[PDB]
């Protein structure tokens, strides 16, 4: 059982405009991302310090970095608090209204794209690389949830029957035919030492076979 929801009219803008802007510093997509699963496992230990039991679904606070040149994806998997349904459909966008606006205004002003994570709307620069994102997430208060987009105005949400994650969220980057240099090794390294070498987790980049 799948819904289709239509994005926001602000929030489809700025997936347009991440998608057709001509702009060649696109790695900066995997510091977004990184930092956002900082943030999740940062609320999720400060819960765990008032109800330790809230750690009952993993108490490992870790990121793994997972590519796989046979599906072109790249996989960014944290056990953070994960997000409900109502994240996933009503509340992140809420919130990313405002950021888009603010956004829009700082590019119009001169800001770049490479502020995006200043105006709490970093997720979306996922459509710098990937031609379809689909997030894997599962909140202690909820059930397991796929929401999925390629852009184009439209996302789904279904409840996940795959593999159970336990606490969380892994984003799936469907990556575009020319920006497969985000699978080898090398690069992603380079990456994450540029931009993200003081994040308070273990990040663990997987090596493909
Ligand atoms: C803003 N947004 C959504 O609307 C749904 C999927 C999602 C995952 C992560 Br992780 C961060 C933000 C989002």
């Amino acid at each position: 059982e799948v819904e289709t929801f239509a994005f926001q009219a602000e929030i489809a803008q700025l997936m347009s405009l991440i998608i057709n802007t001509f702009y060649s510093n696109k790695e900066i997509f995997l510091r977004e991302l990184i930092s956002n699963s900082s943030d999740a496992l940062d609320k999720i230990r400060y819960e765990s310090l008032t109800d330790p039991s809230k750690l009952d679904s993993g108490k490992e606070l870790h990121i793994n970095l997972i590519p796989n040149k046979q599906d072109r994806t790249l996989t960014i998997v944290d056990t953070g608090i994960g997000m409900t349904k109502a994240d996933l459909i009503n509340n992140l966008g809420t919130i990313a209204k405002s950021g888009t606006k603010a956004f829009m205004e700082a590019l119009q002003a001169g800001a770049d794209i490479s502020m995006i994570g200043q105006f709490g709307v970093g997720f979306y620069s996922a459509y710098l690389v990937a031609e379809k994102v689909t997030v894997i997430t599962k909140h202690n208060d909820d059930e397991q949830y796929a929401w999925e987009s390629s852009a184009g105005g439209s996302f789904t949400v279904r409840t996940d029957t795959g593999e159970p994650m336990g606490r969380g969220t892994k984003v799936i980057l469907h990556l575009k035919e020319d920006q497969t240099e985000y699978l080898e090794e090398r690069r992603i390294k380079e990456i994450v030492k540029k931009h993200s070498q003081f994040i308070g987790y273990p990040i663990t980049l997987f090596v493909e076979k």
